[PDB]
């Protein structure tokens, strides 16, 4: 059994806290874990109106990767939209990445536009329920749509099978976030030399009520991962409903990719 | 059997998230709960360097009370230093407050300075271990001392008996905080017609590794509460390690004080 350094990356609106159970589980098995707040997330001091793109939003992951002592690789694990952080980071630091794990998450490709998987998600799941929307204007004049996720969305669609304790936590710390979709739509594609070349492991459940099965199979068919692990039951937040399951999958990820 | 509106107030450095287990436990009995972040705490947008006194730090509680419609009463439950928030609020809004519950908490009086209980706490527990200290100057020239609580202190003194998931949570969302002690020491005394007149319930455990047995007993004798509940075992954070027991006691506070 390899021991590895996981870097855990939350989805927009969330923060390092989503990982509060998975992190000590990986550590009991002797792994090093880093759970990072992205910009304007968790207890990051920035607000979302000071952030101009998904690449800026990824700053804390990139900064973290820049300081990582040479020879060291990490396994980056991303939930939901954090798939985009993984692609951004692999195009800047391919050298330092053993593998990217996609945890009910967007799976960008290199053929299409980075906003491609976002587009397909919003076709798959177009009704965000009691979610509220807002806009501000970025550094070069783009209208950025932000969101405060709805509590009924949170209950039923992301945290479907979670504990009340965990659902209540999530309402206590959820923050505004953005897909920066229209800025993604204008961004150079992810590259083959960087993102294209890292190992990619995909983890999901068919019980997910926001990243739906037809969408998630579509992702797997669109850009074939190296490994696909399907967890039975649970919900979108497998790191909360299937913590040990995920800890064991991640061990197999460390076993195959170091 | 009475249902109440509980208003849950975390201590400094923390945020509303500390009540994530107690809130749904209370809601299960039919109580309404509100859990608020104080300034510069939890996910509040401010940093501590813009906060000039413990009263300013109290703004979101005060604003919340200010906005309550007439005829509506709350029970404020406060942990550690939040005893001061209770006093501050009760002097401003005695008419919206059914009781104040002190949860391993500073219990101010009306007859010494508002800093008295903080001074006595610091005599009792002068050494805060790996805790870091910083300073800034407030708008009126005072030196404010702030702190980042040490992880060892969090592990062993605050979250002694808590779960690995809860402890990890704390590390993930803990923020800088301040007692505003020098400012408290220049502050007018709490009034009899406000703070002085509310019902006060004091809840504690002798296994608390930071508010120690002698300090707490001393509080109890210096300013006699209406009721004293002693929970067996647990640790400093009873709303986490003894959640159901605290929910049960809170029901009775609601029964007495309506």
């Amino acid at each position: 059994m390899v021991t590895a350094h996981f870097v855990l990356i939350h989805t927009i609106c969330h923060g390092a806290w989503i990982w509060h159970k998975l992190k000590p589980a990986l550590e009991r098995a002797g792994h090093k874990v880093t759970a990072l707040d992205m910009a304007a997330s968790g207890i990051d001091p920035r607000q979302i109106e000071q952030i101009n793109s998904f690449d800026e939003y990824s700053e804390p992951l990139l900064t973290f990767l820049e300081k990582l002592p040479q020879g060291e690789k990490v396994i980056i694990v991303g939930e939901s939209c954090a798939g985009l952080n993984i692609a951004i980071a692999a195009d800047r630091y391919v050298d330092k990445i053993a593998a990217g794990v996609f945890h009910n998450s967007l799976l960008p490709d290199t053929v299409h536009s980075p906003s491609y998987t976002v587009e397909k998600l919003l076709e798959s799941f177009p009704d965000w329920r009691d979610t509220e929307y807002f806009t501000f204007t970025n550094i070069t004049g783009e209208t950025i749509t932000t969101m405060k996720l709805g509590f009924v969305l949170l209950r039923e669609n992301l945290f479907t099978k979670c504990t009340d304790g965990e659902y209540e936590l999530a309402k206590m710390v959820m923050r505004p976030g953005s897909l920066f979709q229209n800025v993604l739509a204008q961004r150079p594609k992810f590259t083959e030399k960087g993102y294209g070349s890292i190992k990619k492991v995909y983890i999901w459940t068919d019980q997910d009520k926001i990243f739906l099965p037809d969408f998630q199979r579509w992702q797997i068919a669109n850009y074939k991962p190296d490994k696909v692990y399907q967890v039975q039951g649970g919900d979108h937040k497998l790191q909360l409903t299937k913590t040990e399951e995920v800890a064991h999958i991640l061990q197999e990820v460390a076993d195959a990719y170091a």
